DNA sequence: TTCGTGACATTGTCACGAA
DNA sequence: TTCGTGACAATGTCACGAA
DNA sequence: TTCGTGACATTGTCACGAA
DNA sequence: TTCGTGACAATGTCACGAA
C-alpha cells in the first residue's frame, strides 16, 4: 500500500458509488424485498453532505456481492488521483485499428513483457534501422572491391 | 455519408441519450422554470415504447445548448455500431504511459500519419532492423568460419 | 647459316683436329695398311702452316668416315669464337648435383622451354614470394577487424 | 681422407696424366735440359703397367712444375670414382647463358648458399608463390560465392 | 700440408628444326 | 645436307676450410 | 484478503476535409 | 449545414502476484 488513505473524501467517494449505480438500477441494499430496500434508498440519499457518516451505513444496508466490485473500482480511482498529482504517472488512453492491436498485443503477450515497454522497445528498434541499413551495407559494399584490387 | 439511417431506431438513441444525461443532472429542456421544464421531462420520459415521436419533441422542446453536442454524440453512436459488426472494423482502447505517449504521439506528429500508422510504420521498419541484424549476424557467422 | 667463314684461319683449327686426335690414338687416313696411312701422317704434319693445302689433303687422304664428326666439332668452334667475344654472348657451364638436376632438367622437357629460360622463370615467380606472401598476411587482416564487430 | 686411398690404381692413374699433358706439349722431367727429356718419355711410357714403379718415378724422376698440379687433379679423379657409382652422388654440368648466370650466381653467391642448394631453396619459393596465388583464387572466389 | 669440395673453362659429339 | 644451337660428358685447376 | 496495476469497454466530445 | 473520423477523458471491472 504505497498510497495513503484519506478518511474524509475517500468516504464521500464510496457515496458517489451507491449513486452512479442506484440511478441506472442496481440493488444497493443487502436486502431482497422491494419494501425494505426502497426504504434504504432514502436512508442514505440524505447523507449527501455527510463525511465519514457514510461508513456507518455499509454495515447496515450494503449488498455483499458488491463489496468486490466496489473495492476494485475504489482503489482504481484512488490511484488515479495520486497519479494525477504529476505527469509521468498520469496515464492516457489511445484508439487504433483492430488488426493493429492484434499485432501489438500479440507481441506483448508473446514477447514476455508489458504493453508500455513493448511500445517503448518497438520504437528504439525502429530508429536504429537507419544506421543499421548502412552499417550492414558499408561492411558489405566496401568489401565488394576486394574481389579484384 | 457511408452509413444509412434508421428512422425507426435511429431517433431511438437520442431518447436513450436525453434520459441518460438527464439522469445525471442536466436541463435537456428548452425551458427553465421548475414547472414547464418539469413537465417536458415526463412528457418525453414516456415516448419509450413509441420513440418514433421523440424527434418531434427534439425539434420544439429540447434545449438548444445540446443540439450540436447531440448531432455529434449520435452520429458517433452510429459509426460505433456498424463497425462493431465485423472484426477488422472493430476498435480497441489502450492505456500506455505518459513518457511513451510523448515520443509515440510525437513521432505521429512529425510524420502526420494516423496514430495507428505509427504502430504499422514502427513495426514495419523497426522490424526491418531486426532483419539487418540477421543478415549481419548470419554473415559474420559464415565469413569468419571459412577464414580461420 | 648466319655467321661468316674464315677460309684461311678455320682451316687452321681444322688442321689441329686430325692432328691432336691422331696422336690420341685414332685413324685419320682411309688406308688400312700402315704404308700409305703412315705416309699421310708425315705428309700432314708438314702442313704446319698451310691453309688451302689442308683442304685438298683431307680429300684424297683423310678418312671420309669421321667427316661428320669433324663438320660438327668444327661448326662448334666457328660459334664458340664469335660468341666468346662480347660478355653477354659468352656461354659458361656449371656443375649441379643430380638430385637438383632432375627436377630442373625435368621441368624443361615438360614446360618445353629451354633449360636456361627455365631458371629465368623459376626465379621470377620465386622472388615474387613476398609480393603474395604479404597479400595474404594483409588481405587477411581486413576481414579480422570486421568479423569482430 | 674419407676415400680409401688404394695406391694400386691411383698410381697407374698418374701415369695417364703424365702421358696426357705430354702428348699435348709439356716437360715431365726435373732436368734443366732438352734431350735428357727423351728419357722419361719412353723410359716411363714403357711403364705401361708399373705400380710402385711409376710412383717412385716421381720422387726420383719427374718435372717439379707439376708437383701440386697433380696431387690435386688426382683428388678430383679419386672423388669422381667413388661417386660414379650411385647416381644420388654423381653429377652433370649445364651450359647456360651468361646474363642468366649473373642473376643466378648472384643470389647464390649472396645468400651464402651452394649453387646447387640455391636452386633447391629457390624452387620451394618458386612454388609457394605459384601456391600463394592459388589460395588467393580460393579466398577471392569464396567471397563472391556468397557476397556478389 | 693433405684432402674433400664447389665453381668454371675447354672442347667434343649428338639429335634437331628452318634455311 | 648444311648450320646455329643446346645438353651434358669428361678432365684439370684453384682458393677454402678442417684435419 | 487488500492492494496497485495493467488490459480494455463504453460513450461523450470537437476540430477537420470534403460533400 | 452534414458525414465520417480520430485522439483522448472519464471510469468501472476483472484476474494477477506480492504483502
Amino acid at each position: 500500500m504505497k498510497y495513503q488513505q484519506l478518511e474524509n473524501l475517500e468516504s464521500g467517494w464510496k457515496w458517489k458509488y451507491l449513486v452512479k449505480k442506484h440511478r441506472e438500477g442496481e440493488l444497493i441494499t443487502r436486502y431482497i424485498e422491494a419494501s425494505a430496500a426502497q426504504e434504504a434508498v432514502d436512508v442514505l440519499l440524505s447523507l449527501e453532505n455527510e463525511p465519514v457518516l457514510v461508513n456507518g451505513w455499509i454495515d447496515k444496508h450494503m449488498n455483499p456481492e458488491l463489496v468486490n466490485r466496489m473495492k476494485q473500482t475504489i482503489r482504481a480511482r484512488r490511484k488515479r488521483h495520486f497519479n494525477a498529482e504529476h505527469q509521468h504517472t498520469r496515464k492516457k488512453s489511445i484508439d487504433l485499428e483492430f488488426i493493429v492491436w492484434q499485432r501489438l498485443a500479440g507481441l506483448a503477450q508473446r514477447r514476455g513483457k508489458t504493453l508500455s515497454e513493448t511500445i517503448v522497445q518497438l520504437i528504439e528498434d525502429a530508429e536504429n534501422k537507419e544506421k543499421y541499413a548502412n552499417k550492414m551495407s558499408s561492411l558489405k559494399q566496401d568489401l565488394q572491391a576486394l574481389l579484384g584490387k
